[PDB]
């Protein structure tokens, strides 16, 4: 049987093209200042904070580390990847594969290009059926999913280095369109984290830094609270480290 939640999900995914660029700029515009947001980086997975957010969070909403080509990156490489996490987890991937979030998928392709595009999945209330440990959940934890990918700056270095200084103007213009999904669907709590920093080889402090530059201009103030959910297995821990060092200014009390 189709498992509880997938169905509304699915026929409520919603895509953001390129045009909607404005009215994102917009929804966050009017929502800044509206809190004093608190902000914390964390060791833990996406899902984790969310299940940690959800019981005193308004509007929970979490940023899916997407592929731009592919639905849950095709499963491919292994379980390192977020997106697979999430995919692994939750019904994610049954809204990705939606008709309407199609456009997404096809333009990114046709793009020919590691900077891919400025289309967004809007994903509400996707279940969360199992913990990182892929124990059944009692109650599944519905959580909504932004679904954006960073610039891919590894193919850029390998197979197009004149986009090289356009990776960070397309991360930065990219994590607005994202923070203002959020505002624009006036989401509360939003668990964020290492967007680009693995497969897709951004500079951790680079990512940290330009949202650390949001939260504290356009978007500051317009979310009640931001988790940087950092999951770092190497052994230095770098990625939670760059991102605990880059944002300790936002995270005081
Ligand atoms: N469940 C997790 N939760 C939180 N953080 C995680 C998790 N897993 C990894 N991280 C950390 O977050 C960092 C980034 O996670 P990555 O998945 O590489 O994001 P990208 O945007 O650079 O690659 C996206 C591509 O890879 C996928 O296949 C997509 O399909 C795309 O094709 C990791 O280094 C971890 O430290």
């Amino acid at each position: 049987v189709r498992l509880p939640g997938l169905a509304a999900m699915r026929q409520g995914t919603r895509l953001f093209t390129p045009e909607q660029g404005e009215d994102l700029r917009e929804a966050l515009r009017r929502r800044r200042g509206s809190f004093q947001t608190t902000c914390e980086v964390t060791s833990e997975t996406t899902f984790a904070a969310a299940r940690r957010l959800r019981e005193k969070a308004s509007a929970l909403a979490a940023l899916n580390f997407a592929s731009a080509k592919n639905p849950g990156g095709g499963f491919l490489g292994g379980a390192q990847a977020q997106e697979e996490d999430l995919c692994r987890g939750s019904g994610l991937y049954f809204s990705l594969t939606s008709p309407q979030a199609e456009p997404y998928y096809a333009v990114n392709r046709q793009s020919h290009s590691a900077l891919y595009t400025d289309h967004l999945i809007y994903s509400p209330q996707v279940p969360i059926f199992r913990d990182d440990a892929g124990q059944l959940l009692p109650a599944p934890v519905p959580v909504n999913i932004i679904t954006a990918p960073a610039p891919n700056a590894g193919a850029v270095a390998q197979s197009r280095p004149e986009q090289l200084p356009q990776v960070l103007p397309t991360l930065r213009e990219r994590a607005r369109r994202v923070l203002g999904v959020a505002a624009w669907m006036e989401q509360t709590h939003l668990v964020l984290g290492a967007w680009g920093c693995g497969v897709f080889r951004n500079d951790p402090a680079g990512v940290a830094r330009t949202f650390r530059e949001l939260l504290e201009g356009e978007a500051q103030g317009a979310f009640e609270h931001v988790t940087f959910a950092v999951l770092d297995n190497h052994p230095q821990h770098p990625t939670l480290g760059a991102f605990r060092r880059e944002l300790e200014s936002l995270c005081l009390p």
